[PDB]
């Protein structure tokens, strides 16, 4: 207990295999078909909310409502989404034409592509498989999942459960790491869909080039936090819904809030409205006995008990500790090693070019920077991998547009974090070193599809055929001279 | 003269930093700067119409009207398309909200991505050069192109001649073959558009995975032409638009038809009245030189003043001429070798596994197979790499319906060849071998874009904030427990 077995190399390419045969048969091809299967996902997920609920915790010690909120109904509502708009997303687009052409019939049809990969990751370990998979299979593609290792609790619930309600064949399974995973990445796919460092990605695509798969690759950077100096009175709202994005999993969200850039004026009010959102939603026990303040019988215990959710591994906590010497700790600091927590810490006089600023944190490490004037931001955030995320914290209209115009990131979102991700009818994903390719509904349908032109002709005469047959008389070249 | 100067090595990162530093300096970001940019590429072309058939003359041996359609024609159409729409294609869009998210204001902005490299191919030296690097700057990217090597006079004509109408910083130029080539793919793009061969692809894009680099790839495939027993009267059409789309830059086209399926029974009436379009277009005189049935006191002289195209190279030539040893010449035959020359001509009886039937053709040879059911129909395409272009002749609803649902290609197109690729609104580019990715007009801009969500919110109670924020209270999870 605790793993799943590690996939044989044997049995891998036997996997892939099979799920070919599967499409080429026409296992997820009809719209009665796709939607079975997007239901017996909907029956997975909502049968065994409370199983994957537990095994979740395990691996990431975060509480049930926290992964209801944030795995659980996001996957309900896109299965939802997906079986509500299946007949809407198939159908033909009439495109609008221009010249000659437009005497004819076109049209552009959405057809599947085949074997989709998806590779996954630990921090939502759940909805970074599943919600790529349901837009796979709406798709009519058939789908291999590839679970992170690093939430192996995750990963074997799901290998245990998935073939009770979908085969193998439309939807196939490989654990293990990194050899597992280049061995998979071996076979030929028409679609990959990753989630993970860009480290790692670019070995990735290195893999798809083999085979010209084309690739969706969902990865991270440094998200900016830009508050300006027009939230005063509203400052109660800008720190609690940025303490709530940082909070969340101990800071493991590629969406989080990675630093902040405060207008100069507006720095204390901010860092102690970040504190006291802080004290409010961790709870004052909690941060007594992880300061020492108060003492408890078991203390390692009850940190592995409490609401606030690890770090996934000793070598991310000693590094995130080593980022609070890139600055002053002026909320929190506070840290245990063998339960790996680390609670939120907010960091003031930053060194711009210590690791802490220029590497993704990944954590509760929460640089905060100032800027005089929009230049000061715009050196800080264009300086620097544009970011899946940007956030703007402001009432101003000029303000806010100036600053969506002069950066390019992943999404913006104006006065909160985060919540864009789960909205329905965005595109999420990256650009630049953040990622290519989005999904999410309609946009996971189309990037599992091949939108195929097709036009339509009669055997009649029309406009081109004075020009385009040979032989090229000089009438013909008179013609055409007219024309220039 | 002849050819442009090879790139140095030393001047390849600088000739990139240059344009990344001009996309940096807003160099081609406003409106007004991109629509300039854009009719001094129509002057460039306009002006310079006539020396550019000259020099395409020297690489190609087409004829000055075959440029004019295939050509200068549809890059006159791009130029007028994206400038009139420009400002229709920067606008935001308001996508369909559904559920939480529909309270807010939210939006799709296209921004640029920054500096777009061009890797063209020789068949249609300008068409394949220009087309993409109109798309890129308009959306506000800056550029580098990279003419191919294997038609030297196009590429020596546009170097002389684009500086004077764009700057160097703008749009960059590298010239050279594999050696030039491999040291601008060490340098960072932000997309690469390339056309050429599925082999040379795999190496771009492993080239780009270095820097995460989004790819476009316009690549091939053996193009099928399916003809059915419903065009019985309508043969001569049916006949003529084959013969025509392979006919053009003596089959070197990529969406040419490559190989025919007849049905059983109009096989002989297909053959005779391909050899009649063949006879039509090509003319009496020009056939019997190359045949041998007529002297001439230079013939050599006399192929090189033809109407008809050459082939590349010697290499190319002889592989095309080993292909004719892979079946019966029904209609045709005819070569010379000191002008590559290499008459189109129809092989029947053939062996389906000899390379004639297994690679791309990309020259004058024409296979005809028969199909006696539907399936024999689907056995031989699907068995293949999925084709750039699909071709179906027939009046029969039910047959097209039939073929378009069970096969996958770039494009289909029913009762001609070869014209979806100049039709405004549809978008050109492959699946599988035969590519990824799709430009020309709105779709250029597309590919040449990020697409970026955009949520605003206010600073008021929302549905979302009765469940997110912890401390993880019993009436939170009771409350969460009831939408489960
Ligand atoms: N935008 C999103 O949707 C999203 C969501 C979650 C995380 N992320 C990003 O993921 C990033 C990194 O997380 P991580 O470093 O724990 O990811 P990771 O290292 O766990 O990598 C993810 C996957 O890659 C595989 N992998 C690891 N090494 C490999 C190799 N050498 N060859 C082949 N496969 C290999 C793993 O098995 C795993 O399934 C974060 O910085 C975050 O920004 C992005
Ligand atoms: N779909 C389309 O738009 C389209 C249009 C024209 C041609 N094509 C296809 O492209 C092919 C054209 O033939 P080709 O094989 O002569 O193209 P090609 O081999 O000349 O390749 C194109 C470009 O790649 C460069 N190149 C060649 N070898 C390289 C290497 N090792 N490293 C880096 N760069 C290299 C060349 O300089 C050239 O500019 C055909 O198969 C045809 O079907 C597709
Ligand atoms: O690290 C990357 C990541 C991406 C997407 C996530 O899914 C969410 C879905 C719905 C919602 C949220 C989040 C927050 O509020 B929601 O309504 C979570 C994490
Ligand atoms: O081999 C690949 C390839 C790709 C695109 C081509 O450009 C065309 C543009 C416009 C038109 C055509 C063709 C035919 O008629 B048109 O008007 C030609 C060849």
């Amino acid at each position: 207990a605790g793993v799943p077995e590690n996939t044989s190399l044997e049995n891998i390419p036997v996997i892939v295999s099979k799920c070919r045969e599967a499409f080429n048969d026409d296992a997820n091809r009809d719209l009665k078909k796709r939607k079975q299967v997007l239901r017996s996902l909907l029956n997975l997920v909502e049968e065994n909310t409370d199983e994957f609920c537990k095994a979740i915790h395990r691996d990431r010690r975060r509480h049930r409502d926290e992964t209801v909120v944030m795995e659980i109904l996001p996957l309900r509502n896109e299965v939802w989404h997906l079986i509500e708009h299946m007949d809407e997303y198939v159908k033909p687009v009439k495109p609008t034409m221009e010249g000659a052409a437009a005497l004819d019939d076109c049209e552009l049809q959405y057809e599947p592509l085949g074997v989709v990969l998806v590779i996954g990751t630990w921090n939502y370990p759940l909805l970074l498989i599943l919600q790529p998979l349901l837009g796979a299979l709406a798709a009519g593609n058939t789908a291999v999942i590839k679970p992170s290792e690093l939430a192996p609790a995750t990963a074997e619930l799901l290998t245990k459960l998935l073939p009770k309600y979908v085969s193998s064949d439309v939807v196939g399974i490989v654990n293990g790491g990194v050899s597992e995973t280049t061995a998979v990445l071996k076979e030929r796919f028409d679609h990959i869909l990753y989630t993970g460092s860009a480290r790692v990605a670019e070995i990735v695509m290195a893999a798809a080039a083999k085979h010209l798969t084309p690739v969706t690759l969902e990865l991270g950077g440094k998200s900016p936090v830009v508050v300006d100096d027009t939230c005063a009175d509203n400052m109660k709202v800008v720190a609690e819904r940025i303490m709530w994005g940082k909070i969340i999993n101990a800071g493991q969200t590629s969406i989080a809030p990675d630093y902040v850039v405060v207008e100069k004026s507006m720095e204390s009010v901010l860092v102690d409205a970040l504190a006291e959102a802080r004290k409010a939603m961790l709870g004052d026990k909690f941060l007594k006995v992880l300061k020492g303040e108060l003492l408890v019988k078991q203390k390692q215990q009850f940190l592995e008990e409490s609401d606030y959710p690890r770090i996934v591994n000793a070598s991310h906590f000693q590094r995130l500790m080593e980022f609070m010497k890139g600055g002053k700790v002026a909320v929190g600091g506070e840290a245990d090693e063998a339960t790996l927590t680390i609670a939120p810490t907010i960091l003031t006089n930053i060194d711009p070019t210590h690791p802490v600023m220029q590497e993704e944190i990944f954590g509760p490490i929460l640089p905060v920077l100032t800027y005089e004037n929009e230049k000061d931001i715009l050196k800080i955030i264009n300086s620097r991998e544009k970011p899946l995320a940007l956030y703007v914290f402001s009432n101003n209209k000029r303000f806010i547009r100036g600053v969506e115009s002069r950066t390019s990131s992943g999404a913006v979102v104006v006065n909160d974090v985060v919540v864009h991700a789960g909205a329905d009818g965005l595109p999420f994903g990256g650009v630049g070193r953040s990622g290519m390719g989005a999904y999410h509904g309609r946009y996971s349908f189309e990037t599992f599809s091949h939108r195929r032109p097709v036009m339509r002709r009669g055997f009649l005469f029309s406009s081109i055929d004075t020009v385009r047959f040979p032989p090229y008389t000089t009438a013909k070249s008179r013609v055409l001279n007219s024309l220039l």
